[PDB]
């Protein structure tokens, strides 16, 4: 129901809790007071029940996403940093962590899609989508094909279709127009069409998944795929040559995949929120301080300006934030698990024939503006 006078801290249990843990430690040593972090089990889903009594963390580390809906609860906090301290991370990671114009979370890591391809094969990946089509008959003039990613869900196919002009919503003066969507412009269906020409003229097939396209490009089969950092893992072991670089243009615009900023948050009901801030401001967000969570699991691409440059010396990192500054924040308002329904159905639809482009996303931004 509180605890005053300490700091109780929650992070997932695939981030690095041990190395947040040593930050904790350094803070106990330099003022005194202890800190302790804790990974239950579906912390996302716990933390609304605890936090509508009064009780929990006081700090949450969780994707932005997540915080819209709590904010809508007032279980977060206003955090209070000033104007230099918010000049110490990129400009577009503030712009994740608001609700109705106030800050309710500071911004620490971030994460995105990239094209990534096997140098062996393909020692200058494609520039363009448009350049793709010809690289495949190319290529299975010697048994292999250009290109395999996951088709059936919108978060990997979204990079292409929002790249000429799709949006999920209209972000703002800080804040996001619920009325416009952008599903079924000129950019989207230009997008889409680009998609089901190129599973029509037999480059892709529209029945391959997650796991069919990670198969496929760790076995040498295909020359690129499209993926996150959570899939570094296993290329790595497949020993393929691989690169990681920025997405392909389509019509000369940059693609643009969603992204995901992990944020720490203060529990409204905590008697402790000066010391989370100082804990935040001044241990947390510092070269050392990120370092030693990355020491134990890496947080890839960070929102501290610093140490992203140090990191940026791996170009699979470079990519991860070039790909994220031209991608788009993923939207924290609730009417945003309506455009997940709507455009699943409007491009599992155009894959299959069993609806026109032009009718799939009229349908898609019908039934979201709704």
């Amino acid at each position: 129901k509180i605890e005053e006078g300490k700091l109780v801290i929650w992070i997932n249990g695939d981030k690095g809790y041990n190395g947040l843990a040593e930050v904790g430690k350094k803070f106990e040593k330099d003022t005194g007071i202890k800190v302790t972090v804790e990974h239950p089990d579906k912390l996302e889903e716990k933390f609304p029940q605890v936090a509508a009594t009064g009780d929990g963390p006081d700090i949450i580390f969780w994707a932005h996403d997540r915080f819209g809906g709590y904010a809508q609860s007032g279980l977060l906090a206003e955090i209070t940093p000033d104007k230099a301290f918010q000049d110490k991370l990129y400009p577009f990671t503030w712009d994740a962590v608001r609700y109705n114009g106030k800050l309710i979370a500071y911004p620490i890591a971030v994460e995105a899609l990239s094209l990534i391809y096997n140098k062996d094969l393909l020692p200058n990946p494609p520039k363009t989508w448009e350049e793709i089509p010809a690289l495949d008959k190319e290529l299975k003039a010697k048994g292999k094909s250009a290109l395999m990613f996951n088709l059936q869900e919108p978060y990997f196919t979204w990079p292409l279709i929002a790249a000429d002009g799709g949006y999920a919503f209209k972000y703002e003066n800080g804040k996001y127009d619920i009325k416009d969507v952008g599903v079924d412009n000129a950019g989207a269906k230009a997008g889409l069409t680009f998609l089901v020409d190129l599973i029509k003229n037999k480059h892709m097939n529209a029945d391959t998944d997650y796991s069919i396209a990670e198969a496929a490009f760790n076995k040498g089969e295909t020359a690129m795929t499209i993926n996150g950092p959570w899939a570094w893992s296993n290329i790595d072991t497949s020993k393929v040559n691989y690169g990681v670089t920025v997405l392909p243009t389509f019509k000369g615009q940059p693609s643009k995949p969603f992204v995901g900023v992990l944020s720490a948050g203060i529990n409204a009901a905590s008697p402790n929120k000066e010391l989370a801030k100082e804990f935040l401001e001044n241990y947390l967000l510092t070269d050392e301080g990120l370092e030693a969570v990355n020491k134990d699991k890496p947080l890839g691409a960070v929102a501290l300006k610093s140490y992203e440059e140090e990191l940026a010396k791996d170009p699979r990192i470079a990519a991860t934030m070039e790909n994220a500054q031209k991608g788009e924040i993923m939207p924290n308002i609730p009417q945003m698990s309506a455009f997940w329904y709507a455009v699943r159905t409007a491009v599992i639809n155009a894959a299959s024939g069993r609806q026109t482009v032009d009718e799939a996303l009229k349908d898609a931004q019908t039934r979201i503006t709704k």
